[PDB]
Order: structure tokens, then sequence, then C-alpha cells
């Protein structure tokens, strides 16, 4: 095993982390922000660098920083968590380039997998099915452009190829309608992210998202385990998620898992990773691939038994996978709600400190967070501040005690999307289940 370990990152998944390396006698190096002092894990660590002010930019962006963090601590390898550098092909590069492990994927992978167009295609000739498209970046010649909405049909949507949020994304109905239409995403492209690349690609209507989780060891052995929906949203930000996902048959498992599994080999995938997929009658249409740890991993976790972040740390020590796809068993059920420091009507960020904090607690019912009483949480990062897992023998027992474990839990000082949460969970059609990806902002 890694002798130590950076975490470069922080809140839930730096605690979720730290709690893998000390299941695997791993030492820990907590890097942080100066806002970020009295986080859990930072208090938990076996060593702790503070490595700039509160902004990310300035601290877990920093990638100068980290780097000497790690070198000053005599650490041998660094997590990247999710968000922030994990899929940063520069920095897991300059991770090895200073002689580090970095638990992740080969840079070009990264990079291959980062940008939407090299990534369809690379899915393509591997076999993973992908949303019939433009394949490719659009350019202004409207007689064989506008000829790619027509061939594929609409509505289309726009999607920028080096886009990850509520940019880059513009739905196109109009035939006619589109000598100017590709114009609003691209001014929003280099305005994010810097790249103005756009393609184009079936908007489907009534998909699921469903994603596979993947395991690989970089040695050619790869596997799959099962799937997650994660169609309740807002701004495409996933709200619910939830393993297995209903409806799909152990066929339909195979089926597409046996090809996300063949296509890591394809690519020499190294690490945890996840492909997501719209899933419209019986039909898988890839969309992305992302090259870490997912936020959502613990509802695998709970139905497979696999500790997917003690699996990542197995492979970056040199570990060949210690789990056949014949030994992935999907056992019941389990549904996560993300807890996020928000208003649960306006959406308005709500920071601060936390005056009063019960976590629930019950068979089957999972707390993954880094709050506690008399904690502050910044205004500097992103608003989800935990995560609620339950696991039941089925659907229905695993809803159950989400009801409950949303009433039990006390956070107090700060606005919070329990409210949403428990409404969701009382909606008769997520109840029955199958729900679309529009489904929760029109409930909204
Ligand atoms: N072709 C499409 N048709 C309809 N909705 C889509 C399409 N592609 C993406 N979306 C919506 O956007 C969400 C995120 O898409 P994704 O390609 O993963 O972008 P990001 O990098 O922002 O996560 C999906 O879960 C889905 O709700
Ligand atoms: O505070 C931050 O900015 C770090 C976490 C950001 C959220 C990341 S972005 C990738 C992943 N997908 C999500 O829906 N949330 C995390
Ligand atoms: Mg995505």
């Amino acid at each position: 095993m890694l002798d130590k370990i950076v975490i470069a990152n922080r809140g839930e998944i730096a605690l979720r982390i730290l709690r893998a390396c000390k299941e695997l006698g791993i030492k820990t190096v907590a890097v942080h922000s100066s806002a970020d002092r009295d986080l859990k894990h930072v208090l938990l660590a076996d060593e702790t660098v503070c490595i700039g002010p509160a902004p990310s930019v300035k601290s877990y962006l920093n990638i100068p920083a980290i780097i000497s963090a790690a070198e000053i601590t005599g650490a041998v390898a660094i997590h990247p968590g999710y968000g922030f550098l994990s899929e940063n092909a520069n920095f897991a590069e300059q991770v090895e380039r200073s002689g580090f492990i970095f638990i992740g994927p080969k840079a070009e992978t990264i990079r291959l997998m980062g940008d939407k167009v090299s990534a369809i295609a690379a899915m393509k000739k591997a076999g993973v099915p992908c949303v019939p498209g433009s394949d490719g970046p659009l350019g202004d010649d409207m007689d064989k452009n506008r000829a790619i909405a027509k061939r594929i049909g609409y509505p289309v949507i726009i999607k920028a190829s080096g886009g990850g949020g509520g940019r880059g994304m513009r739905v196109v109905r109009g035939d006619a309608e589109l000598a100017q239409s590709i114009s609003m995403t691209r001014a929003e492209a280099k305005a994010a992210f810097s790249n103005d690349m756009v393609y184009m690609e079936k908007y489907l209507e009534n998909p699921r998202h469903v994603e596979i989780q993947v395991l690989a060891d970089g040695q050619g052995n790869a596997i799959y385990l099962a799937e997650r929906d994660c169609s309740m949203q807002r701004r495409h930000q996933k709200v619910v998620e939830e393993a297995p996902a209903p409806g799909i048959t152990p066929e339909l498992r195979r089926y597409i898992g046996e090809r996300c599994a063949k296509a890591c080999v394809d690519i020499g995938y190294r690490g945890a990773g996840t492909f997501e997929f719209l899933f419209e009658n019986g039909e898988f249409y890839f969309i992305e691939m992302n090259t870490r740890i997912q936020v959502e991993h613990p509802v695998t976790e709970m139905i497979t038994g696999v500790d997917l972040i003690k699996e990542q740390l197995r492979i970056a020590a040199g570990q060949p996978l210690s789990i056949k796809q014949e030994e992935v068993h999907v056992r019941g059920h389990a549904v996560e709600c993300r807890i996020n420091a928000e208003d649960p009507n306006t959406f308005l960020p709500s920071p601060g400190k936390i005056t009063r904090f019960h976590a629930p607690g019950g068979f089957g019912v999972r707390w993954e967070s880094h709050i506690y009483a008399g904690y502050t949480v910044p205004p500097y990062y992103d608003s989800m501040i935990g995560k609620l897992i339950c696991y039941g023998e089925n659907r229905d027992v695993a809803i159950a005690r989400m009801k409950n474990a949303l009433q039990e839990l006390i956070i107090d000082g700060i606005k919070t999307n329990v409210d949403l949460q428990i409404r969701i969970m009382n909606d008769e059609n997520f109840q029955h289940g199958g729900t679309n990806i529009h489904y929760l902002e029109k409930k909204l």
C-alpha cells in the first residue's frame, strides 16, 4: 500500500477518502484553504498543510501549491477526489512528472475522454452505443451543417466539447433558425472553460440518466459494477441517485456493462470511472465518461459491497483488481439524496454557521458528511455539504428508510434542500420509478 497520500480535495469527499486511507493504514496529508482549517477531515488527518487563501484558484486549483505540499510532507501519491483538478489532464501529467502516483487515469486518457468529440469517437470504435450526432466540431457551412440536424431529427442540443455545467448547453428545435443558434453556446463556452469548440447530437425527449460504474487496474483487467439511475436533476445537476436502475434487467445490465468494460481495455483506462448514458425506449446512448470517482459512488457500494475508494487506492498502489466480474453481485437497492446548503425553493446558496446538527441513524442508513454543530459552511465552494444514503432489500424499503432518515436529519442555521428531498421521496411517480431527466424541473 501507499505510505502516505495528499487528499487534494475538501468537504465530504475528502473525509470519504481519509476514512479509506485510515482503514488501509495509509498516512494522510490534508491540504486545505485558509477557509477550510476546521473541516472534519483536516482535524482528523495525520498532517495538514494550508495551501492558500479561500478562493479555489488560490488553493484547490493551485497546482504548484499542492505539489509543494506533497513534496514537503514526503507523500507518494495524490487523490484528487471529484471536481477541482480530478479531470485536469495537465495536473495528472504534472503529478506523475513530479514523481508521484496520481490516483486516477493516465493524463492522456483524461484528455481523450475530457474532449467530448474524441470521447464519442473512441466509444464508437470500442462498440459503445452513442447518440447519433455530428461526430465532430460544428462548421459555419450551413449547407452541410444544418443537414446534420435533419439526418438525426429535431429537437437537437448544442453541446460544448469542453463543457461540464449549466453552460455549453443549447436546445434547438427550429429547422431554419440555426444560422445563429450556434452563437449563444460558443460565447458561453469560451467565457466559461476557454474552449469554443461545440458539437451537435439528438435531443432525446423521454430519456433516463443511467450510468455504469467501472473499475480497471490499468493492467488489462476491467469490471463493471452494475448501474445507477440519476434522472432527478435540476439545471443538469443530479439531486437523487439510486442503484440498481429500476426496470434494468440482468440481461440489459450485462449487455451495457460488458461494452463499458471492453471500452476500458480499449482506451487503457486505469482506476474508477463512470460511463454516463441516456436510456430511452430500451436503448443506451453514451453521453460522457467521468474519469474519476463519482459523487454518487456510495449507492453502488451499498448494492455490491465493493469499497470503491479502497479499490482506487489498491489500483494506485499497483495491485491488480481484487475482484473478478463473476464475483460482482447486485443485492438490494440504495437511494442517495444530496444535501445542499441552499434554499429548498429559490436555491440561493446558504453558507453559514450550523447551530444545531443531528445525523440520522438506523439499519441501512449511511451518512456521508463533514458537517458538525458549530461548523461554518463557507461561501466559497459548491453547496453540497453531505449525502444521505439508504439501503434496503428492495427499492420500497430503501425509499421508506430515506423518508424517515430525512425527517431525523437536523441542520439548523442555514437553509438546506432537505424539504425538497422529502417532497421527491413523497412523489408518486418517483415511488413508481422510471421518471425521466426532465421530471424534477416539471414537478417544480
Ligand atoms: N442529447 C441530450 N438530450 C437530452 N438531454 C441531454 C443530452 N445530453 C445531455 N443531456 C442532459 O445534460 C445532463 C448532463 O450531460 P453531460 O453530457 O454529462 O454534461 P456535463 O459534462 O455537464 O455533465 C444529462 O444528465 C442530461 O440531463
Ligand atoms: O467545491 C467544489 O467546487 C468542489 C466540488 C464541485 C462539485 C463536483 S463537480 C464534479 C462532480 N459532479 C457534481 O455534481 N459535483 C461534483
Ligand atoms: Mg455528466
